């Protein structure tokens, strides 16, 4: 499969895993004779995942954002979250969940900080306002609530900026991985497990983290809303629907039909 049509494909699908890790995964469900789908991975986290950047586990609690600077990462204050829409008494339950699992060797917190090319991503393609030019800049974000947040992006040493609310000392707190101290993005979360014929999904997750390479403590796969999913066969099955070694599937109706065709062709799968 060409990495230019899958580029294509997922760019017209919405889907943010890098063609890179999408073919190599696809060559473990050749390896290991085994279709497997994962979970939606937005757009919005490529260059987070592109970056290194480690990923949350079952045991991180809390939103992530689709919005402003501190898009693709999980603030330690939910009303930064996508439930940013919500009332009082779910973002203190959300906020309280983040208190609860804090209190553990389950996550950390960090500040946020983002490259100038993560920067200028957000604004070119998610909505972001950036004003002002070289090492200080003042940013603006509308939540989904409507209302305006404006944030100070200063640089610091390494060449990151670190991104606090306007007019605050205190720097956007992001949940961050207690290995490596870095803020955590998406993971690829496992739905669908379905092996050859002809929780037993530890090997596969393995497989799946080896073959993605990115180094300890910054695997995509953790030992553990549902569309747009990609599916990863051991080649492109027929059933007249065809399925290619990668696909995307959008919705339920899709599901329905890939798994007939997974079923036809000999996978079983019991979830």
């Amino acid at each position: 499969m060409q990495a230019r049509a899958l580029q294509d494909l997922f760019d017209a699908q919405g889907v943010g895993v890098p063609v890179e890790h999408a073919l190599r995964m696809q060559a473990v469900a050749r390896q290991t004779n085994t279709v497997f789908g994962i979970r939606p991975v937005e757009r919005i986290v490529t260059t987070l995942i592109e970056e290194g950047f480690p990923t949350k586990g079952f045991s991180v609690k809390g939103k992530s954002s689709n919005w402003g600077p501190q898009a693709g990462f999980i603030c330690v204050d939910q009303h930064l979250s996508k439930r940013e829409d919500r009332d009082t008494a779910e973002i203190r339950k959300l906020n309280l969940a983040v208190a609860k699992g804090m209190d553990g060797g389950a996550y950390t917190q960090t500040d946020l900080r983002i490259s100038r090319q993560r920067l200028a991503e957000l604004v070119r393609n998610f909505g972001l306002v950036a004003d002002g030019v070289g090492p200080v800049r003042l940013l603006t974000a509308q939540g989904p609530s409507g209302k305006r947040y404006e944030f100070e992006a200063r640089q610091e040493p390494d060449g990151l900026y670190r991104i606090s609310r306007l007019g605050r000392s205190e720097a956007v707190q992001v949940l961050a991985s207690p290995a490596c101290g870095l803020a955590m993005t998406a993971d690829y979360d496992l739905f669908l497990v379905a092996p050859s014929i002809e929780p037993r999904t530890r090997q596969l997750v393995d497989a799946l983290n080896d073959c993605l390479g990115r180094g300890e403590h910054r695997e995509m796969f953790h030992h553990s809303d549902n569309f747009p999913a990609t599916f990863y066969l051991p080649r492109a099955m027929e059933h007249s629907v065809r399925f290619d070694e990668v696909c995307v599937v959008a919705d339920r109706k899709s599901f329905s039909l890939l798994v007939e065709c997974i079923k036809g062709n000999g996978y079983h799968f019991t979830a």
